[PDB]
């Protein structure tokens, strides 16, 4: 599931939000595989975009309606490439 929650691996710092309505979970997709490209690769977030079952980009903010007080951790997320 991709939960609407902000990522702050101190050095790397991104927005996992789900976007505004009009938008989906498979555009900020793309975008942090292309800006980081890591989570695609190797990742090891508190729960946010498990690895074997990645969030459906089906997923959208009228079908989350979460906040961002979630406050989500990235873990190992790191390619240097």
């Amino acid at each position: 599931m991709a939960l609407p929650m902000i990522v702050k691996w101190g050095g790397q710092e991104y927005s996992v939000t789900t976007l505004s309505e009009d938008d989906t979970v498979l555009d900020l997709k793309q975008f942090l595989k292309t800006l980081t490209g890591v989570l695609p690769e190797r990742q090891k977030l508190l729960g946010l975009k498990v690895k074997g079952k990645p969030a459906e980009n089906d997923v959208k903010l009228g079908a989350l309606k979460l906040k961002p007080n979630t406050k989500i951790m990235m873990m190992g997320t790191r390619e240097e490439s």
